[PDB]
RNA sequence: GGAACCGUGAGACAGGUGCUGCAUGGCUGUCGUCAGCUCGUGUUGUGAAAUGUUGGGUUAAGUCCCGCAACGAGCGCAACCCU
């Protein structure tokens, strides 16, 4: 399980672009950041992980959102090592409500591969070969995590509340939980099962993101595994 | 006896570039070949509406690229015919 005392990683982050509403949770700005409480943090760890192993051994399903180029890499290797869906590149217009139509798309991405591997590649013209791979590109590119969805998600896990506020409005319209490791630049009242905790920060992401998904793979049906998220650290 | 056309007598009836196109169909002229004009759904607003067609680069052009709650689509453009 998740261990304490992260005076080494987390903590405060981000100058003086805060928000009032995150003051329970910064312990004392000191020169210039505003440094956050780790004592508050665990609280909420608990809190929020409780939830988590709820779900988790629920057979709960989790979107992990992550546009951040912080932890744009960290969002899809959590979302490996289970078997949950993520946004990686950038959150369309009525994919949840149109769903069918939103498919057709991916429908054709599936036909298009089908014909680009080998059958009838260059048969026709090039300039409407050039055509499909345009298409393919831009339906790779926004269908990349969401060509598995094939249902209506139990929750959504953000990196971001402020970077990804479309994503937690939504979710607040439909009544979706939201998980996510916001600081002072947000509004705590937005997240039910918030974790006060640095936004940026690849190592900082990587903690909980990596804690998260080891906590998701055990409680559940599967053992504990390294976090491979460790290797992309190194960015520093 | 009787089909046909035809002529006279008799009956029932036609016809009108006669008016109104501000009662109209159809067709045509014109601003215009001028370049853009809109829709479905989502989002914002009490609402009329807005967003998307704004912004940066670019082009003969909403031509294209980039960014962006917008995602797509239709008429137009382009392409498909002839000399």
């Amino acid at each position: 399980m998740r261990d304490m005392l992260k005076a080494g990683v987390h903590f405060g982050h981000q100058t003086r672009y805060w928000n009032p509403k995150m003051k329970p949770f910064i312990f004392g700005a000191r020169n210039k950041v505003h440094i956050i409480n780790l004592e508050k943090t665990v609280p909420m760890f608990n809190e929020a992980l409780a939830e988590l192993n709820k779900i988790a051994s629920r057979k709960g399903k989790i979107l992990f959102v992550g546009t951040k180029r912080a932890a744009s890499e960290a969002v899809k290797d959590a979302a490996l090592s289970c078997d949950q869906f993520f946004v990686n590149h950038r959150w369309l217009g009525g994919m949840l409500t149109n769903w069918k139509t939103v498919r057709q798309s991916i429908k054709r991405l599936k036909d298009l591969e089908t014909q680009s591997q080998d059958g009838t590649f260059d048969k026709l013209t090039k300039k409407e070969a050039l055509m499909r791979t345009r298409e393919l590109e831009k339906l790779e590119n926004s269908l990349g995590g969401i060509k598995d969805m094939g249902g209506l998600p139990d929750a959504l896990f953000v990196i971001d509340a402020d970077h990804e506020h479309i994503a937690i409005k939504e979710a607040n319209n439909l009544g979706i939980p939201v998980f996510a490791i916001v600081d002072t630049n947000s509004d705590p009242d937005g997240v039910d099962f918030v974790i006060p905790g640095n936004d940026d920060a690849i190592r900082a992401v990587t903690l909980y993101l990596g804690a998260v998904a080891a906590t998701v793979r055990e409680g559940r049906s599967q053992d504990l595994a390294s976090q491979a998220e460790e290797s992309f650290v190194e960015a520093e």
